[PDB]
């Protein structure tokens, strides 16, 4: 699997809190993933969910946010 769906992440292992579903949608695709939007509640709480995001970009893991 090269890509997956998931909370995208930054390299400090922190998902991107959001107030809109298009914030997320860009930031998805400008990274390569079909689709985006907000997720206000979830895995992990607020943050963009991601739709076939390739495994170059960050997705959040186990962990904090450092």
């Amino acid at each position: 699997n090269s890509v997956r769906d998931a909370y995208i992440a930054d390299s400090h292992n922190c998902v991107y809190e959001c107030a809109r579903n298009e914030y997320c949608n860009d930031l998805c695709t400008k990274n390569g993933a079909k689709s985006g939007y907000c997720q206000w509640v979830g895995k992990y709480g607020n943050g963009c969910w991601c739709i076939e995001l390739p495994d170059n970009v960050p997705i959040k893991v186990g962990g904090k946010c450092h």
